[PDB]
């Protein structure tokens, strides 16, 4: 009832480039997990659904196909997906569900509405609603933004109204400690939490898609965590990876006994390559779940 896994993001490929390109880059990750040493460590595979960006993003295969693809070059791979749920009609989001469900994906995170709206506003299913609704998903999840406006009262409502795990954004500082300890202090809510570490490769001081990805105008706890980006990129790989590990070390061990099931979500917003994956397993040799 609790994951307790490594979960790496794998985005799937464009639709532009068909079926047998997918699968012969899904061999090209498994070889780079094994030349890193991550074949078993990684127990999930998280897709992420779709939807002013540094980098186009083009149109990609559905998650429900590109799964299928995964387990055939990562064979006993688990899967995790997300939806977003405010802009589909309550049946229709139920037909999507089931899909996912029927497809063998193990959980779900329920994904709101972008920075330009505000809570409840698309004209679909709030995922707030969702978790009560489709409580037909034995693992359903949420966003966690610990930098977020009022997020102590937005994640609590979610607990409350069913959600299981919480997700975080990519963390670039160590918010979510301050969060939740207040969380656990405040509630009896006790989540298994997602912890989201992502691979600054150098070009990001050039394209900036981290930085768009974490950005919120007038936080200036989140400006703290764009500093960090921005030195991250500009280090050389074995001081970026330093830099990386002191932080996960302090996230971890400010965690860890905070009473959350620890999870843990890798993802390389650039695409996954040796040099994250060598980052990725520097890190789990610090701290790894089970
Ligand atoms: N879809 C995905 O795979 C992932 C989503 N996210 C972020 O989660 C956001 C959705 O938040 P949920 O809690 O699921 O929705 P929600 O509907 O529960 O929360 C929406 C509220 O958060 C604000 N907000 C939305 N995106 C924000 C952002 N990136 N930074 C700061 N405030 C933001 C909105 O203005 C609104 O007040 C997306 O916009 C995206 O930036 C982060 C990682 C993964």
């Amino acid at each position: 009832m609790t994951l307790n896994t490594v979960a790496l993001e794998l985005v799937p490929s464009n639709l532009d480039l068909g079926t047998a390109h997918a699968l012969a880059e899904l061999q090209k990750v498994r070889k780079l997990a094994v030349d890193a040493g991550l074949d078993g460590r990684i127990r999930h595979i998280m897709i992420p659904g779709m939807i002013g960006r540094p980098v186009e993003m083009k149109p990609k295969l559905d998650v429900l196909d590109y799964w299928e693809l995964v387990q055939r070059e990562l064979p006993d791979v688990r899967g995790l997906c997300t939806q977003v749920t405010s802009f589909l009609g309550e049946r229709s989001l139920r037909r999507r569900l089931t899909a996912l469900i029927q497809h063998g994906f193990e959980g779900i995170a329920f994904v709101g509405v972008p920075r330009t709206m505000t809570d409840g506003e698309g004209a679909g299913v709030a995922p707030t609603d969702a978790l009560s609704t489709f409580s037909l998903v034995k693992h359903r999840g949420v966003i966690l933004i610990p930098t977020r406006d009022d997020e102590l009262s937005r994640f609590g409502f979610k607990c409350k109204e069913g959600a299981t795990f919480g997700m975080t954004q990519l963390l670039y500082s160590d918010a979510i400690v301050n969060f939740l300890t207040e969380f656990s202090r405040n509630t009896d809510h006790r989540p298994e939490i997602l912890l989201s570490f992502g691979f600054v490769p150098k070009m990001e001081s050039e394209v900036g898609l981290i930085d768009w990805l974490i950005q919120d105008p007038d936080n200036g706890a989140v400006a703290t965590e764009q500093q960090f980006v921005r030195r991250l990129a500009a280090s050389e790989p074995a001081q970026k990876r330093a830099q990386m590990l002191d932080l996960y070390k302090r996230v971890i061990d400010g965690v860890i006994d905070l009473g959350f099931p620890v999870s843990l979500h890798f993802e390389a917003p650039y695409g996954v390559s040796a040099p994250a994956f060598e980052t990725f397993a520097a890190m789990l040799d610090y701290w790894a779940p089970d």
